[PDB]
């Protein structure tokens, strides 16, 4: 996140951290058995880690999972990163508490202007890689359809919507893909692409969650 500010321990209490050895991508726990995050964070050997402030320390409240099973959305597409959406089955439920709890899906989609909450460990630099050890998080609006479009000409799917700032100086950026884009207490976004990170005219890209919502639904219920 490059621009945004300290969460404080467990404030984000849905917010689990991908890891395979080191942190490569976020995710958001979505019930105490399942996790949603991004198609293009897929790998095998993913231990998903709840309760998590500072990633490099055991600090008290984190779980360690394995993950069960990865379901790749079937038509995700990794040249234009259409349907950007994977869900994670874990080895064994969570325990949920206020340090560790699930975020809602939406009802409806969210419409520009909505403001929303975006976290993660992924980058702090536009120019230059510099992980930070605690989360990190940023308030940032939906914007509408005409700018995300005049901001990526042909690159932007019904699936996916834009939300930042065009000015510049504070965007999600790598490491922070699969996390949440929650508005209004329900997840309509998953931190997926942009041009470079807080890059002026280039805002950050998101998978539309509202899009996918039977679709979650029906993977969960029938694995
Ligand atoms: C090289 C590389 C590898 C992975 Br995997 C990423 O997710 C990314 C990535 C870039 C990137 C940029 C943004 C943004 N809002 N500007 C958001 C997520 C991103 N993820 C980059
Ligand atoms: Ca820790």
């Amino acid at each position: 996140i490059v621009g945004g500010y300290t969460c404080g321990a467990n404030t984000v209490p849905y917010q689990v951290s991908l890891n395979s050895g080191y942190h490569f991508c976020g995710g958001s726990l979505i019930n105490s058995q399942w996790v949603v995050s991004a198609a293009h964070c897929y790998k095998s050997g993913i231990q998903v880690r709840l309760g998590e402030d500072n990633i490099n320390v055991v600090e008290g409240n984190e779980q360690f999972i394995s993950a069960s099973k990865s379901i790749v959305h079937p038509s995700y597409n990794s040249n234009t990163l259409n349907n950007d959406i994977m869900l994670i089955k874990l080895k064994s439920a969570a325990s949920l508490n206020s340090r560790v709890a699930s975020i809602s899906l939406p009802t409806s989609c969210a419409s520009a202007g909505t403001q929303c909450l975006i976290s993660g460990w992924g980058n702090t630099k536009s120019s230059g890689t510099s992980y930070p050890d605690v989360l990190k998080c940023l308030k940032a609006p939906i914007l509408s359809d005409s700018s995300c479009k005049s901001a990526y000409p042909g690159q932007i799917t019904s699936n996916m919507f834009c939300a930042g700032y065009l000015e510049g100086g504070k965007d999600s950026c790598q490491g922070d893909s699969g996390g949440p884009v929650v508005c209004s207490g329900k997840l309509q976004g998953i931190v997926s692409w942009g041009s470079g990170c807080a890059q002026k005219n280039k805002p950050g890209v998101y998978t539309k969650v509202c899009n996918y919502v039977s679709w979650i639904k029906q993977t969960i219920a029938s694995n």
